[PDB]
């Protein structure tokens, strides 16, 4: 019933949460995730945020094309040809970022667990 849903889920290697989809309930409190960057991983429910999109006014981390990142705040959403863009405000200035360029630090993801988390 969670299969096919979009999530933002913790990748254990760096502790950031990345965009992906639940592809399977694999039991033992874990789901098979397909991350948008092509990584298939089994992830604990407690590490999966069922938010699609990440809400307005959330503090997030956004990547540029050259892999530079910094914190910002979600100030908008836009759908184009089935794809989602986020308007992220950094130092008072906004740019549009594709879904998979918006990630959460461990602290930023932790903040959404109570409302959007799976498992416990
Ligand atoms: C979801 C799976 N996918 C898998 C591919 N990814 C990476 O190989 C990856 C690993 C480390 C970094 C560097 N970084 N960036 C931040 C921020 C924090 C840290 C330590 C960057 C990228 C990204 C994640």
């Amino acid at each position: 019933s969670f299969v096919g849903l979009r999530v933002v889920a913790k990748w254990s290697s760096n502790g950031y949460f990345y965009s992906g989809k639940i592809t399977r309930d694999v039991g033992a409190g874990k789901y098979k995730l397909l991350f948008d960057d092509g990584y298939e991983c089994d992830v604990l429910g407690k590490d999966i945020l069922l938010c699609d999109p990440i809400p307005l006014d959330t503090e997030v981390t956004a990547l540029s094309e050259d892999e530079y990142f910094s914190a910002g705040v979600v100030k908008g959403h836009r759908k184009e040809s089935g794809e989602l863009y986020y308007s992220i405000e950094k130092e008072g200035q906004r740019k549009w970022y594709k879904r998979m360029a918006v990630i959460l630090s461990l602290e930023q993801g932790n903040r959404l667990r109570e409302q959007y988390g799976l498992g416990p």
